[PDB]
């Protein structure tokens, strides 16, 4: 039932603005209260209406409205339930593994101060193999975390099940986290008939491919470059597309992700030894 009025003149006193806002907005209907919350240019007014019909009239009619010489910006003041709906409504079904924002990284926002790595593993290990978890502090205290899984499906499942669920006193705000750019591309969804020849030749369009590491039991591959920029181009240009001849999932792979990938191939008996790498080891021993 309130509106929020921004871009008020800094030379006016709080009282002047309070009285002015009241006088201006009472024209739309009965006004319940007017509050000024400073200061300077973050200074804004709240005008509360008895009837929501009046609030709507005032919002609709005050687009590009001049007030005390200023083109004020006036928006609905969001009540707690509407905001909860805003901040927690069911995710759009368009959001799946192939969405341009989808990554292997779960953003976990709204953490409480006391949040521990053990808590996060306890809730989020159910949705997939965790590669790493990084809790970050905002202004000094834990506020959010990046939790990286081995694939994208796991992030989607975690979001679906846990978004808006409480952890301690706080509702989790889950989403796709951006992944830090690296020089290594990760691909998922490759048929076992895809050849290394094809992958190397295809990804060479983005720059010289240092090597490809194809886990053919899992249908995943690393495509490694010597430049972060090439991997960035490969990721960006591959995101929408088919890599022969299936819609592919694609992300960056950081060091921890690569290590997990290699271990997994070793455990399954797939060779990860590389030509140029052995040559290097030969070089050192000389």
């Amino acid at each position: 039932f309130g509106i929020k009025v921004q871009n008020l003149p800094v030379r006016s006193t709080d009282t002047s603005l309070k009285d002015g806002l009241f006088h201006e907005f009472k024209k739309f209907g009965k006004v319940t209260s007017v509050q000024i919350h400073g200061t300077s240019e973050e200074r804004y007014g709240l005008v509360f209406f008895r009837q929501q019909e009046d609030q709507e009239k005032a919002l609709t009619a005050s687009k590009g409205k001049l007030f005390f010489g200023m083109q004020i910006e006036v928006t609905a003041w969001i009540g707690p339930e509407t905001e909860s709906e805003n901040e927690f409504r069911p995710l759009d079904e368009r959001i799946d593994e192939f969405h341009p924002k989808a990554t292997r990284t779960l953003f976990i926002g709204n953490l409480e101060k006391t949040t521990t790595y053990h808590d996060l593993r306890n809730i989020f290990q159910r949705f997939g193999e965790i590669v790493d978890i990084d809790i970050k502090k905002v202004n000094g205290v834990p506020q959010y975390a990046f939790l990286q899984y081995c694939d994208i499906a796991s992030v989607c499942k975690a979001i679906k099940k846990m978004d808006g669920e409480y952890l301690g006193n706080n509702r989790l705000k889950l989403g796709f986290g951006k992944s830090m750019p690296t020089n290594c591309v990760w691909l998922d969804g490759l048929s076992s008939n895809v050849s290394d020849q094809y992958l190397t030749r295809h990804f060479c369009r983005y720059g010289p491919v240092v090597k490809v590491v194809f886990d053919r039991l899992k249908g995943m591959a690393l495509v490694l470059y010597n430049e972060i920029e090439y991997a960035q181009a490969a990721v960006k240009e591959t995101k929408g597309r088919k890599i022969g001849g299936n819609k592919i999932k694609v992300d960056f792979a950081n060091r921890e992700s690569q290590l997990a990938f290699y271990h997994c191939m070793e455990k399954s008996g797939q060779d990860i030894r590389d030509f140029y790498e052995m040559l290097a080891e030969r070089r050192e021993e000389r």
